[PDB]
């Protein structure tokens, strides 16, 4: 009875693991004339039409959500001790409570509902159900404020559907950030108006070769709302001065010796470079991040800084110092790879640290002296987070550099005591970005998303005291029904005792 269980699924069984869990009483059970009752509000109606519109499809039931009645589930809005984020779930025969104080709440909330309800809530066709939630009551908030997914839409293209299929992926875990790799190497993919051939020519190919593509302003705004409808707040990327090949071929006059490279195919990092001595480059910078801004509700503005390798020390120093403050002009917060902690971060910055074990001392001791700064950390470790790397030597997709990183070792650590000398309290969170030199379709991101992503929303968002791998891979291995009635592929860790 994996698909549909005879009893409901345990109320602690959920990832991330609620800060609370108290079990007890009878459960709740949907039947076909259950009301979604919701507040007379905009926001409160649309968190319900979220939620019937996932309940739908399985049960067959008609789900009305409604402000009037009181409803088998209700959603809302109050005072209490649940944050921006929190929310608390009772649940009994009299019905289904999500009660929190921001529509955030209550959408987190229904994360957590539709891993209490069985496997068989993920067909596209009626279902008999049962469609039961176990008994009792969950009150929970989140650890840190900055749970993000990257997703890399430079090195193989994703359209606006494709990058909804992948927000759709990331919400079950409460993530609430989405940081987009619009630009590298391999293709420009934001429309500039100023610099139209960034886009049209930039986003022409892509790695291996063949058609790219680019999200127009619309596209890209398109995204954004989907994000927000999703509860994440975007945050968009354009790699500088490294990571630029995709701009450096569109305009020869931004290259160095004057002449465009090539578009590149290829799959290697850390050969290009905008050119720090000419004043275009800071005129092109500007006209970039100006319109990227201007599209970004967001507070944040990634400018990347990552693998610089083609731009000596002093001048990607001097080339940040005049940069970041650009962010600033166009009233957004900066945020940038941890190489920029090498180059004096302005106030109120962050940094994204994708260092390993392995890592140096010095460059470890570089990015916890920005974090004393002031700095603020993302903690996105390439030997933890980085879903593109290989589970193993025998992984058919994926990189291989930074070794090997099963579910364990993804899941494995606390970011408050990660970086050596870090203050813990200079953490915002955690990152974990899936680049794409090896993945082409939307089954590929899966195969290499899945099962680590929950892991590290759980680490973002579960209190210290529940993190624990050999529970947590009981109620990672209970994932398997689900996944595979939704169509999600995963890679089938042998670390995991897969339900
Ligand atoms: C910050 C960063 O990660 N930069 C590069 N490092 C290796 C990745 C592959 O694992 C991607 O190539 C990525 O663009
Ligand atoms: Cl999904
Ligand atoms: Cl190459
Ligand atoms: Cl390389």
């Amino acid at each position: 009875d994996r698909k549909a269980p005879v009893r409901p699924t345990p109320l602690d069984r959920v990832i991330p693991a609620p800060a609370s869990v108290d079990p007890g009483g009878a459960p709740y059970r949907i039947t076909r004339g259950t009301h979604i009752r919701v507040d007379d509000s905009r926001e409160a109606r649309r968190v319900g039409d979220y939620l019937a519109d996932l309940l739908r499809p399985a049960t067959g039931y008609r789900l009305p959500v409604t402000a009037h009645g009181h409803g088998g589930i209700r959603l809302r809005l109050a005072g209490g001790p649940y944050g921006d984020e929190g929310y608390r779930l009772d649940s009994g025969p009299a019905g289904v409570t999500i009660t929190a104080r921001k529509a955030a709440g209550l959408f987190h909330g229904v994360q957590t509902l539709r891993q209490l309800l069985p496997p068989a809530v993920e067909k596209d066709s009626a279902q008999p159900g049962p469609w039961l939630v176990a008994g009792g009551t969950i009150e929970d908030t989140p650890r840190y404020a900055w749970r993000s997914a990257m997703l890399d839409v430079s090195r193989h293209f994703f359209g606006v559907d494709e990058v909804k299929r992948y927000i759709d992926r990331v919400a079950r875990y409460k993530y609430n950030k989405l940081h987009l790799h619009l630009s590298d190497d391999q293709g420009w993919r934001i429309a500039i108006d100023s610099w139209p051939r960034l886009a049209t020519y930039g986003g022409s190919t892509e790695v291996g070769g063949g058609p790219g593509g680019y999200y127009t302003k619309a596209e890209y705004k398109e995204i954004v709302r989907y994000a927000a409808s999703r509860h994440l707040e975007v945050v968009p990327e354009i790699d500088m001065p490294g990571h630029t090949n995709a701009a450096l071929a569109s305009y020869a006059e931004l290259n160095c010796d004057g002449v465009a490279p090539p578009l590149y195919t290829g799959t290697k990092v850390g050969f290009s470079s905008l050119c720090v001595d000419k004043d275009v480059t800071y005129d092109f910078v500007d006209d970039v991040i100006g319109e990227l801004a201007a599209l970004t509700p967001g507070r944040y503005l990634h400018i990347g800084g990552d693998e610089a390798h083609s731009t000596p020390k002093a001048d990607f120093v001097a080339f940040m110092k005049r940069v970041q403050p650009i962010v600033a002009k166009y009233g957004k917060t900066v945020v940038g790879w941890h190489q920029l902690a090498g180059a004096e971060p302005v106030e109120g910055a962050l940094v994204q640290y994708w260092g390993l074990d392995r890592t140096g001392d010095a460059e470890k001791a570089e990015v916890a002296e920005a974090a004393r700064n002031g700095t603020g950390l993302i903690l996105s470790p390439a030997d933890r987070t980085y879903l593109d790397m290989k589970y193993t030597k025998d992984t058919p997709l994926g990189l291989s550099w930074a070794g090997y990183v099963e579910v364990q070792r993804s899941y494995d650590w606390d970011p408050a005591g990660y970086l050596p000398g870090a203050p813990a309290d200079a953490v915002r969170g955690v990152e974990a970005p899936l680049w794409t030199e090896t993945l082409s379709d939307p089954d590929q991101l899966d195969y290499m998303a899945f099962p680590r992503l929950p892991g590290v929303a759980e680490l973002g968002w579960s209190p210290a005291s529940t993190h624990d791998w050999d529970t947590y891979k009981v109620r990672l291995a209970a994932q398997a029904p689900y996944w595979e009635a939704a169509g999600i592929d995963f890679y089938r860790s042998p670390q995991v005792p897969w339900t």
